[PDB]
């Protein structure tokens, strides 16, 4: 049980998001402290799926992967309880006032961290399969942390269709390659400020244009820089796609450029 920890510890007060499989609260630990807790409502999922995905991170921790903390779990509900990050997905962040406030520096120094965070489970030998703005949430002060871990595997996780790489959907091949090419769509995520991913297309006539070798134009603006450091993870051939580590670099050369 190291980590656990007793009830009435925490105490729900704001109800932030939810989905198919539970809600997010804003709770307080023994007051004093803004917390997070994934709740997970019975008969949508388990009690050790929840507490399936609460251990991938309950041995990950990196400062770019919003860390675990500990669990709440003798008695439903169930909770993992995380870091907090008041700003929100970063899907979200870019599209609210400030959102679209800041320029490039402040946005090129964001893939930079995901990059980062992500070229650390690339070592450990993980994937993330729903890598996208929306998993990213953002700290209080600007920081960027990768979130949510379901999918993470070493029965499928695929589901973001308009991020996941033709070979992990035509074959099931998913693989670090296949966060790299969610790297590009995530890029492409930001410079347009929260825009979805082929625009007027359905996830479901998204399976075919790749099959054609479909790929999106570079964006009306944004530096060939990132656009071409946007086609590298575009690469169908698994290979010919960077591994974060360069991207993670490449974004911190081609970034000062900016600034």
């Amino acid at each position: 049980d190291a980590w656990e920890i007793p009830r009435e510890s925490i105490k729900l007060v704001k109800r932030l998001g939810a989905g198919q499989f539970g809600e997010v609260w804003m709770g307080y630990y023994n007051n004093s402290t803004k917390v997070a807790v994934k709740t997970l409502k019975p008969g949508t999922m388990s009690v050790q799926a929840f507490l399936e995905e609460a251990n991938l991170m309950k041995t990950l921790q990196h400062d770019k992967l919003v860390r675990l903390y500990a669990v709440v779990t003798r008695e439903e509900p169930i909770y993992i309880i995380t870091e907090y990050m008041a700003k929100g997905s970063l899907l979200d962040f870019l599209k609210s006032d400030e959102g679209g406030k800041v320029l490039l520096p402040k946005l090129i120094d964001f893939s930079a961290q995901i990059a980062e965070g992500m070229a650390y489970i690339e070592r450990k030998n993980y994937i993330h399969r729903d890598l996208r703005a929306a998993n990213v949430l953002v700290s209080e002060s600007l920081m960027c942390k990768i979130a949510d871990f379901g999918l993470a595997r070493v029965e499928g996780a695929k589901f973001p269709i308009k991020w996941t790489a033709p070979e992990a959907i035509n074959f099931g091949c998913f693989t670090i390659k296949s966060d790299v090419w969610s790297f590009g769509i995530l890029l492409y995520e930001i410079v347009t400020y929260g825009k979805i991913p082929y625009p007027g297309r359905t996830n479901a006539d998204v399976m075919t244009a790749l099959s054609q070798g479909y790929r999106m134009p570079r964006v009306e603006n944004c530096p060939d820089e990132l656009y071409d450091i946007m086609k590298m993870c575009w690469k169908e051939k698994a290979e010919e796609r960077p591994t974060f580590d360069y991207l993670q670099s490449v974004l911190d050369d081609f970034y000062t450029a900016t600034e």
